[PDB]
Formats: structure tokens, C-alpha cells, sequence
């Protein structure tokens, strides 16, 4: 059984690693990195609800989106965790790059994002990124809101 | 080396667990799970900013703060990631309570967070907690930006 473990770890690193250095036009097949019925996508957004794409079809549909509004996208510092479930990792990691988004101004993009991967028979099952939408919205020109502080300790 | 990574990566966990577990008036000792000079915080604010306590002596003041402002709070859904450091654990779990903001109404405050605990000598030296803002605004009353989506996939 840790034969196994262990060799199902291995291997699900190396499409983690994988994942993470997609870049360019590589990304429009990074969806066959999933199984066919693979879920990727933004846990963290401003409704509270996450952008789920569902299908490794549709994931491969909004690759195209991705390569529009994120032209340039990188992730950076990427720093991969194993943990005691070979089939799930997590990783931290910053990304960045240009943001083209409908009816924003361009603008530059940078965040610290959380991944995790659930893998099921070598493929991801389960992509979710994690992040403080606040950044996102200042690279859209957004304003953020401010929780007033003179209350609280300083 | 493997049985003292093996023992660290025990003993650690034990820790991990018990500061997940610390409710209530357990909370004003949770800082004796510190090193001296450890660090611990919320890794997602508005500012973009880390908001950071530095040092055994202040995360104990800081526990005076966070009964008053957040006097019920509860860890929910906690899920231990253990990592190939075995100095290196992730949470992620849910957390719920009220909140008791200076100047603010007071309200209900529900969110998903990941936590970081990173070792040193049988003791945290860094925690971090990572979450969504807008949720914690939405418990305030603070009215959260929204992206427009009129022109992205659908
Ligand atoms: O960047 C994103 C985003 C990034 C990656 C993924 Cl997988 C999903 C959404 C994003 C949106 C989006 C929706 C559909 C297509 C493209 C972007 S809508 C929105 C709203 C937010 O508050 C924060 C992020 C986003
Ligand atoms: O909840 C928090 C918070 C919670 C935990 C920790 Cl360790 C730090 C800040 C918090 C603030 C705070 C600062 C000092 C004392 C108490 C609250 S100020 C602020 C601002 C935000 O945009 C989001 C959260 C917070």
C-alpha cells in the first residue's frame, strides 16, 4: 500500500509542477491536466461564491478567456506541498501580469495566490486558487473599502 | 534523521491541532504556543498588508483584543495538512462568529480560511491565516465592490 502512495505522490508532484509552470500559449492545453470531469477554478471572488468551471471541456474553453484578460500570467515563488493524502497538494505561490478585463482599463495584475489540487487516477479532479480579491480590484481600479481602525489596536 | 523528522512532524501536529481547538477563555494562554519571538496574523486585509503580531508577549495582548471583538469565535470543518517539512502544516477550515468591531454594528461573521504553522524547536514560529475580505466586510456592513461580468463568459 505505501508502494503505492508513494508512487501516486510522485507523480501527481510532477503534474503539480506541471500545472504551475504552464505559461503562454501552453495553457490553452493545460486542461488535459484534469480529468474529463475536472473542476478548476476562483474560490475566493467578491460575491463569496467561487467561479467553478466544471468539465475539462469548459476548462478548456475558458483557457481561451484566460489568455485574453491574463495575456502575460505568471506564478512565481511557487512553493509545492505534499501532504500526508498523496492524491491532494497544495501550493503558495505569487502570480502576476498584465489584466485586460471588459470595460476596465488595462492595468498590472499582482497577487498572493493559494492552490490546491485533489488528483483522482494521475489527473486533477479538484483545482481551487485562493486569494484577497482586494488586490484584484485595486489592478481594475476599483476602490477598496476600508475597515476603519481607530477603534482597534495600533 | 527520519525518526527526529518523524518526531518533530508528531508533536507538531499535536500543537496545530490544539490551537484549532482553543476557544473562549483558552485563548488568552494560545500564545504559549509561540516560540519567544514568534509571529502570527491575518495575511489578508484590505490594505494588501499583512496585519503581523511580532513576539510572544504581544500575540498575548492580542488575545485580550480578539476575545472582545470576536468573543465566540469557532474553528469549524478543520482539515490538518501535514507536508513534507515536517516543521510546514496547513489548515483549512471554516470559522464563525460574532463580530464586535469598534464604531460598527455588531454581526454575524461566517468565512473560509487557510491557515499556515511553520516550526521551530516544538513551537510555532509563524502562523498566518488567509481569507476572502469581502466576507468579513459583508459582517460589518461595508458595502463590497462588484466586478462586472457583463462582457466575461457565462
Ligand atoms: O479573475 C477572475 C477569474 C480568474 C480565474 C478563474 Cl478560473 C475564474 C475567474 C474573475 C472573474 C472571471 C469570470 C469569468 C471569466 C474570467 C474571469 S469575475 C471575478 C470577480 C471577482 O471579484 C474576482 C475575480 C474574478
Ligand atoms: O479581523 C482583523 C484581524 C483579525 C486577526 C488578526 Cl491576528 C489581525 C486582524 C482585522 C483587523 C484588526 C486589527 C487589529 C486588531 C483586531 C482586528 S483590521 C482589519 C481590516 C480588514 O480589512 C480585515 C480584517 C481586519
Amino acid at each position: 500500500e505505501n508502494r503505492a502512495q508513494v508512487a501516486a505522490r510522485q507523480h501527481n508532484r510532477k503534474i503539480v509542477e506541471q500545472y504551475m509552470h504552464t505559461r503562454g500559449e501552453a495553457r490553452l492545453k493545460r486542461h488535459l491536466l484534469f480529468t474529463e470531469d475536472g473542476v478548476g477554478g476562483l474560490w475566493t471572488t467578491d460575491s463569496g461564491q467561487p467561479i467553478a468551471i466544471r468539465g475539462r471541456e469548459k476548462l478548456g474553453e475558458h483557457a481561451v478567456w484566460s489568455l485574453q484578460c491574463f495575456p502575460d500570467w505568471v506564478w512565481t515563488d511557487i512553493q509545492i506541498f505534499e501532504t500526508q493524502d498523496p492524491n491532494w497538494f497544495w501550493v503558495e505561490c505569487r502570480g502576476e501580469g498584465a489584466i485586460v478585463f471588459p470595460g476596465y482599463p488595462r492595468g498590472q495584475y499582482r497577487n498572493h495566490f493559494l492552490h490546491s489540487f485533489r488528483f483522482e487516477n494521475g489527473l486533477i479532479k479538484e483545482q481551487r486558487e485562493f486569494m484577497n480579491p482586494c488586490e484584484q480590484f485595486r489592478s481594475l481600479g476599483i476602490e477598496v473599502p476600508e475597515v476603519r481602525r481607530d477603534g482597534l489596536p495600533s
